[PDB]
């Protein structure tokens, strides 16, 4: 491909595995606060400056694509102006300046060095090595463009809160600009651009090896210190702050990458559509990088609004992993032929299945060791988690077995799609069971029957498939393995589970119009009903329409996201306690 996207899942799991290890080590008291502050000083005083010094001396400025820099800088300036004006017009009259200073920095400035760079290295080190340069151009230039406007607003808050409230605007501007110049990023970028010419882009060998030893450690060490600083740092936001934060994380991770893509499309006019499309897709990938930890440091230095900013940096860090994996593959699909595209969706399914199965094994282990799996509504959720685990496991086994014996393919198909149908039906059965719990006049729910229904009716539907369908031993995507009958059966399973679920939740509400965790159960059901409607749409599109008009590709991708990553929904609702 134009982009070595198979290395994205290992890259994401390396980066976020390091952040998760840092978070675990931080909780587990493996590391003292003196060690944590030593690590912060290593990361910020030596390693980041060394990485910047290295890359800035190396960089051949006369054959950078300045077009991409202008694009991302105009896009970040656009999201800056937008978020800044929106904040100053929306927020409360006194404290609006801290918000209007820090929020657009939050919405534009990203973690480009710690995890953007290993990700762009993974995606583009072979296919476009010049794209690794642009992190070191974009992130600093955007810092010294946009962070002084935001800092100047924050300093206006500091000056207005400071009861003297009348001093020089020049001093406000100067102190804001000074924090930008004192930042090791822009500091070292100026210094390294000077050394660029003083050495004519050649680091002396001894300096080169010293800078390599330090700079290469920045990626891993920065992500580990990020893990340490995440300890407890998502302190429970007020719901109004959560609303503000949803908008800001949407800004950084959806509006900015969309805007970057549009800007590159407007401003690049290079020679070929392939290089243009690759640069456009790189612009989107750039937008998706999470908020820079430096933004939390700025909020702490101003002593202002640490709660929203730290919580949002941490949440944005984690939310960028799904959106990056999703967005990168989604942007790749329009270039692929139908057969490579089937391999692409099975690759997506396999990756999401690994991380979903880990989340499900954790969630299962919680429900089992909690022994809450005995309770009447949670016994059924446990069976759903087992069905989701067998989905993800059957997908993992299937990704290998689709090459191996026809005997093995049929067995693994039976396991995989019977359990997939079982998760489908368990959505509806969990809804009808929480309706039975709400219809509290009733006897104890027939657990044996509801279990035999959720497991056995899908076994009957797949036995039906083996007997009534015909086998596509070529076909890569398991969802077409038994041809038309496969999708007919899938559609009927989805249609039944959606009818059951929707009628159950409607009737639950109509009963209300007169720990069981009925709210969390209905949340699990509702999010799964979104997924079931998506899968029903895929089935009914492929059935009633002969042609997969291109939305069918994006929808089959989201079907795979849901089918194999629904373990994330069940983990988010139960695995986090
Ligand atoms: O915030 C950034 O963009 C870079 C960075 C500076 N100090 C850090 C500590 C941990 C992780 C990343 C960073």
């Amino acid at each position: 491909p134009s982009m070595s996207i198979t290395r994205l899942f290992p890259a994401l799991l390396e980066c976020f595995g390091i952040v998760l290890c840092g978070y675990i080590a931080g909780r587990a008291n493996v590391i003292t606060s003196t060690q944590a502050k030593g690590l912060g000083n290593f990361v910020s005083r030596f390693a980041l400056p060394a990485l910047l010094f290295k890359n800035m001396v190396v960089l051949n400025f006369s054959n950078v694509d300045w077009s991409f820099l202008y694009s991302i800088l105009i896009a970040k300036a656009s999201v800056f102006f937008i978020v800044c004006v929106l904040t100053l017009l929306v927020a409360s009259p006194d404290s609006r300046f801290s918000k209007a200073g820090l929020f657009p920095i939050f919405a534009t400035q990203s973690n480009d060095f710690a995890l953007g760079y290993p990700i762009v290295e993974a995606l583009y080190q072979t296919t476009y090595p010049e794209y690794l340069q642009y992190i070191y151009l974009v992130a600093p230039i955007s810092l010294m463009m946009l962070n002084p406007i935001g800092f100047i607003f924050c300093e206006i808050q500091k000056w207005k809160d400071t009861q003297n409230a009348s001093q020089n605007k020049i001093k406000i501007v100067g102190l804001g600009l000074l924090r930008v110049l004192q930042n090791p990023i822009v500091f070292m970028v100026f210094i390294g651009i000077a050394f660029n010419f003083i050495l004519d882009r050649k680091v002396p060998v001894y300096v080169e090896n010293f800078l390599d030893g330090l700079g290469n450690s920045f990626s891993g060490s920065a992500l580990f210190y990020l893990g340490l600083t995440m300890v407890g740092k998502i302190k429970r936001l007020k719901k109004s702050a959560f609303v503000v934060l949803i908008l800001l994380i949407t800004a950084k991770l959806l509006v900015l990458p969309l805007l970057c893509r549009e800007m590159v499309e407007l401003l690049d006019k290079g020679d070929s559509v392939v290089n243009h499309t690759s640069l456009s897709n790189y612009a989107f990938l750039y937008g998706v990088f999470p908020v820079a930890p430096g933004v939390a440091i700025f909020a702490t230095q101003f002593n202002m609004e640490v709660e929203i900013i730290t919580s949002g940096m941490v949440i944005s860090t984690f939310v960028s992993a799904p959106i990056m994996y999703v967005s990168a593959w989604l942007l790749t699909f329009p270039t692929m032929d139908p057969k490579p595209l089937a391999y692409a969706i099975q690759n997506v399914s396999f990756d999401i299945s690994i991380v979903s199965l880990i989340s499900l094994i954790w969630s299962l282990a919680i429900l089992l060791l909690s022994k809450k799996y005995k309770q009447l509504p949670h016994m059924l959720t446990t069976n759903l988690l087992i069905a989701q685990s067998i989905v993800c496991a059957g997908m993992m086994i299937w990704n290998f077995v689709k090459e191996k014996n026809f005997v093995g393919q049929i067995l693994v198909f039976v396991l995989l799609y019977s359990s997939l149908y079982s998760t489908y039906l368990w959505t509806g059965l969990l809804a009808i069971s929480l309706f039975l719990l709400k219809k509290r006049e009733r006897v104890q729910i027939p657990v044996g029957i509801i279990i035999i229904s959720g497991w056995g009716i899908p076994a009957l539907l797949v036995g039906v498939l083996l007997i009534t369908g015909k086998h596509n031993g070529d076909s890569i995507d398991s969802a077409f393995f038994y041809g038309k009958e496969q999708m007919i059966t899938t559609a009927v399973t989805l249609f039944c589970s959606i009818l059951i679920a929707g009628i159950s939740l409607m009737c639950m509400n109509q009963t209300a119009q007169a720990d069981q965790q009925l709210t969390r159960h209905v949340l699990l059901c509702l999010l799964l009903i979104i997924g079931l409607f998506a899968n029903l749409s895929s089935c009914l599109w492929w059935l009633f329409n002969q042609e997969p008009g291109r939305l069918y590709v994006e929808l089959q991708f989201f079907c795979a996201v849901f089918n194999f990553g629904q373990g994330f929904i069940s983990f988010g609702i139960f695995g986090l306690d």
